[PDB]
């Protein structure tokens, strides 16, 4: 059963994460005093361009210079994070990265989410904004097909942000 | 609990609204055959100006122009919709509006989709894509503060159309 | 399950209602010291005229020269109970108003008094006398149609006063 | 638990009661067809003048001339009921009577209208409104020391039949 | 179901009495130290003429000269034993009476005593034989039609006495 | 628990009965078309003068010649009862006998009529009349120290008889 | 069900004994210190001469000389016993014995033994040899027709108490 | 739990046992048609010479000549049976026998008889004579310390034989 | 918990593995009619040499030459075994094989097989010899640290093959 | 169920053994600060060559000088694993042997390792490698045809000490 609720604390999580090409360990309260954008995708090394994390790492300082951090997530292993680090986007690859990619492998993270597809053994496309108190303000939930825009998050964080300040 | 699972049927639902100024019993399975935007609000007759009502209003002809409609929903009775409709727009109404209000009365509505806030009585604010063939795609849900985008509610709808077609 | 038990203390409600115009929060308690007259109403803003509120209100003096008030109750909105009082009587609305409006939007005091009606997502006309004490001392259950008399509802509180002093 | 609901069948009841000085079987069903205004009252042989009783019974026409029929009911034997009856009004007893007063002996009709005083062993006054088709309208219930105007009873009875013919 | 069982303590009960006239609390405990002999019978204002109450209360002196009081009982209320005191014997009452009438109008006494018919709403024809220290020592059951004898209850009482005394 | 309901048929029972100083199987059904005077005693061989199965037995023709027969029973083998019979009464013993003594050794018709004793392996001092259709019309159950009475049992059956004919 | 486990204490048993023809209380632990053969046999009175019992009677001087008591019992009362023991054995009696002959009118000590006959009412044949310390030792359970042997019993306790010394 | 009741069907057993030196399946219902005197002992290869076992054996016509036989049984494997047969009685093995011996390797015959030790692993020393109709008519259960006499069994099958014959 | 059970049916799986460089379906049941070695290891993309992998690759004519096939499985993906095996060995990547990998993305077969480490996330070391009619003839698990042998699994393959031909 | 599980302590186990020639008790935590090989095989006495316990006994000082010591299991009693021992190998016993035989009686320590056959009484061939903290480290399960090899269970003890002391 999903633990995140709207209002409610964000659900704990920790686990191992690459972060600049090593492993660390890695957990919720780690956010603490910042936004944090949390997001999960299905699978490392997959046929399609990994356009949505690319994205969201090529783009990092328009969250960063709001106080604003990003984590993606999935239910690899950290190995495999690492594996698909240190592929060049040129081969599909992602490529060096400036956002921790968090490994999932037990699925109990996933399924803390609502996130986690029983019949296939990996996630759908959810995204997290979770406040500098770490509280949960907003899910969002898609299908496999349909990726998520960088554009349609920050104008989320900008906006929780401003009513924050002006209630 | 909720009901809403995305690739699975969208949660069935009836109930009467408002349309074109007229109460009419409408039901979900009414628009099999089209796509559907499916989204809750909290209230009528609140301080704050129905700026993403107004919105999805104007703008309509964008969604039908893709086999597309759009159904609003609160827990307010049929009978407040159609007077906040005949409220003109100055006086904190909504006005006359293109899309239908869909009461939610019972709260089943609200409850079935996992929107209803139980120490409250009404929803936050959630929208849903469902496709043709009635099969959940997409869940928003935000916290009461931030409201919705047309435009990424379009890129969501026409990203779903395109994969339908060529996947 | 109704808790409302004749010769027990009526169940305790709070909420916001409308009183001259503003939100406030509404307790059962605020009414110790006097009797309270208490009643349910189906929906603010239907086709027929709210007669029956407006009697109340317009003879509000014979309950108040006796030591008695008046609260009434309905599940819609906070919101809606001030639109409607914000709508003049000839076109359909309450009009301005001495009783206060209480919001019942959760629909926990309606349960809790074994007024509401699962189907319709509203009350039946429930009425309840309360005496001085917060004992709950008459019920009064009307189906949908019919509608409560101003002086009958006088004739039981004048008798309930009578015979706490003589009993 | 009571059974009695607006809008429902009128829980069923049958039993022996006493008819112009006879014992005569007596069933909710004998007045399918015309309005019913049920009432229990707690016991005979008290030291109260039974007015109300009186009352109904004296001015029985004006509810036979609107198809409806009166019946009382309290806890009493039907041997009791009788000897209340014969005897003389001046002397603590009812007198002849043109109401039929049915015996809840077994306590199963009070029970199932939810007017039975568990640590009492009679009823409160409560008052019944069934339509023709055997639907529960109307609920009263008051505590012991007030008691029932035919006034109203007659209005409730008279709205009920008006708005049943002309919504 | 019966608490009622010979060697242990006989069931407890309370109620309002018809003593000389007069309404009076009334307890088991009040006759420790007495025999008691405690019986149960169906109805007041019956057509049967009450030949065994008349008999008890005709010989009342044969049991308290041997340390023993009588009490007989039924589900009426005291209003009603009053009033079929206050009846004329040749008018089917049964007149002034030296035992005291014990009303059980919750019939939760005639329960513990396990006499109570739930089909009809009354007991059958009961007796018991308490001791002075509160044990029941014997149970007598009658179906309806047929009484109790004096003759009989003076010997088991005399029996019992005799036997406490002399083994 | 004790299967004895008065109005019901009688328990049902079956055992081995010393008759005409024989074993013989005896039914309750065997009794059918006569009343039935059906009685338990604790023991045989006691150092008390079996003075009240002696009565019954001596006195038998009263019973016989108004269509009434009686069954003596205690716990006690049907072997013991049959030493008993052959034991003369100025030796302690019953001698010859006319009813015969049904053996309960299991226990169980004793449990049935609710006589048995758990912490004594024996019954109370119990007794049963029977009509002539198996129905159970009298219990009386006397405390060990005190026996029964002919003469009121034949009141008795007189009694159940003569209201049998002329109810 | 049964408590009897062979090297666990013998189940506690207690009752009314007839020991050199008078009652007495007997318990287990009266035996504390002394090896017991304690045997079940059915039922006094039958027409079977009691050989086996006489046996044990004739030959007690055997088990004394070793330390050894025996008793034995039946479902039969007290009361049974001591007419048994009194009628002369020319009779069908037992006459004088020396062994104890407990009575298990309740039949609890049987059903803690594992030799009462649910469907009888009475024991089979049982024996049980328990040593000085009460741990039961040996069990010896035989259907109806076949008795018991004195010089086995003999041969059991005498191979207890020397594998007690030599062990 | 034991299956093992006197005067019911000997529960039901089959295995491997040695016979003659050679493995055969052997099965409870081979006996039919004769008595079966079927008896367990702890363990083979102890440091006590197998007497019991051995006096059995060597005995064997005393029982096969009136229609008897036996079996022996221990929760030793086939292997072990087998392996002792063939350890001379001189160096303490059992030598060459004419009795099977059956294995109860699982456990599951010893349980069903209610032999079994749970916390040593092996029987207790139980015996158990069958008739030829396969009801169970004697049980001996002997502690480890203390064997069975061959005379005693001889003398329990002919009473049961002479007793079955002259009923 | 665990299905796999030595001499019963290997648990069923089905899955996803990459075969010669491209991803096919696979499932137990192919294998019917030869042996199949079934290992699990922990993780691709480590940074240890995958010899043991390696090793069965190399030598897998020695198991094809008796008519048995070698499968490998982890927790890992079917595109994160391909990325690995499209890594050459040189980087720590696994380079070309002619074994299946299998993944057990879901964690079910891992599950099935009692292999799955619940705090890990991946599975322990395990080993399978599943012969021709899907039964399971051999397990073995050791613990992360330690590999398996090539020659071992050899020698078990060879034996249980002569075993299943020559009794 | 299985109480053996990898990178957990050992299931605890205690008996009896044969250690040279002569019972000792036995348990697990003996072992504590030296590996331990446990193997469990099927019975004694059987017509197959004890080849690998002959085996294990022939190199037992390659163990010893590795710090670690083997100890063999069967559900045999101790009698038997001594009477096998001291039976020579040319009439297939075990001979001389210096690894402890420890006997599973009870078939407890059999099924908290896992390895006991309901159907048959004894185990499978399961050999356990536990280290010196007392953690179960490898488990190997084979079907009865096929047994262990010396050679396999030196290289895994030999990788757990290599592996315990380099990480």
């Amino acid at each position: 059963l999903s633990k995140a609720k709207i209002s409610k604390p964000a659900p704990y999580w920790e686990g191992t994460a690459v972060i600049d090409g090593e492993f660390k360990e890695l957990k919720l309260t780690d956010y603490r005093g910042k936004y944090l954008v949390f997001f999960f995708y299905p699978l490392d090394f997959t046929f399609v361009c990994p356009t949505e994390i690319i994205a969201f790492g090529d783009r990092l300082e328009e969250f960063r210079s709001i106080n604003t951090e990003v984590v993606a997530c999935s239910v690899d292993s950290q190995f495999t994070h690492l594996a698909w680090i240190n592929t060049p986007r040129r081969q599909g690859g992602l490529g060096p990265i400036r956002i921790p990619l968090l490994s999932d492998l037990t699925h109990q993270i996933s399924k803390d989410y609502g996130v986690y597809l029983e019949d296939s053994g990996h996630t759908l496309r959810g995204l997290f904004i979770i406040d500098d108190k770490g509280i949960l303000r907003q899910i969002t939930l898609n299908d496999l097909p349909v990726g998520r825009s960088v554009d349609e998050t920050l104008r989320l964080v900008q906006a929780f942000q401003y009513t924050d300040k002006h209630g």
